[PDB]
């Protein structure tokens, strides 16, 4: 593989995905993504690591100065930016994201590192808000924080400053529209000490 085999379009992710580019394999015309790194400053496992809710790494290559990561392109963007569109997601929507995500974590986390496929299906790529108390003093806690933020439009522990305490003491509450099925799953996940609503609502 070489840089010259690819057409480059626009940067895709301006926010520390700011080095991944819309790209296109020259011969087949297939649309792809290209992440570019300067060597001056892993890749082998993610290659034969295939799953529908995980972005493919298709390969890597380098030259005298840089390293290039050939990645699947997710046409519909980040889950993050959909959340900013719709302000919050309906139950049907969040529930299918969650099982998609549990499926991803099973085979193996933030709305901005989450991408959307051709059919709107979620795929994983790769401060405080999504971190468990243990980890600040885990991917199930994260799932809990994500399920809340999908139904609600903000993460459950949002405060003005970083001064931590809300998370460590699990102080969070629900607006009323959030059903007990939703509440139960979330409250089970957001336990300080490290499903019917998920079926029913999903695919
Ligand atoms: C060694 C290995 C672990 C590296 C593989 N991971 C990375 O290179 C980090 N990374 C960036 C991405 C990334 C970021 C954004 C996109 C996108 C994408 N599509 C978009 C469509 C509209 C708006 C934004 C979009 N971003 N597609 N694929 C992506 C892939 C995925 N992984």
């Amino acid at each position: 593989w070489a840089l010259e085999d690819f057409e480059i379009g626009r940067p895709l992710g301006k926010g520390k995905f700011g080095n991944v580019y819309l790209a296109r394999e020259k011969q087949s015309k297939f649309i792809l993504a290209l992440k570019v790194l300067f060597k001056a400053q892993e890749v082998e496992i993610q290659s034969h690591l295939r799953h529908p809710n995980i972005l493919r790494l298709y390969g890597y290559f380098h030259d005298a100065t840089r390293v290039y990561l050939i990645l699947e392109y997710a046409p519909l963007g980040t889950v993050y930016r959909e959340l900013q569109k719709l302000s919050k997601f309906d139950e049907q929507r969040t529930a299918t994201y969650i099982t998609e995500l549990a499926n991803a974590l099973s085979y193996c986390i933030k709305p901005e590192n989450l991408l959307l496929g051709s059919a709107g299906e979620l795929k994983i790529a790769d401060t405080l808000d999504y971190l468990p108390p243990e980890m600040i003093e885990v991917d199930l806690w994260s799932l809990g924080v994500l399920c809340y933020e999908f139904l609600v439009g903000k993460p459950p522990f949002e405060a003005n400053t970083y001064q931590y305490k809300r998370i460590s003491r699990v102080e969070f509450t629900f607006p009323d529209f959030v059903t007990e099925g939703a509440r139960d799953l979330i409250s089970r996940l957001l336990k300080h000490n490290p499903h019917p609503w998920i079926t029913a609502n999903s695919s």
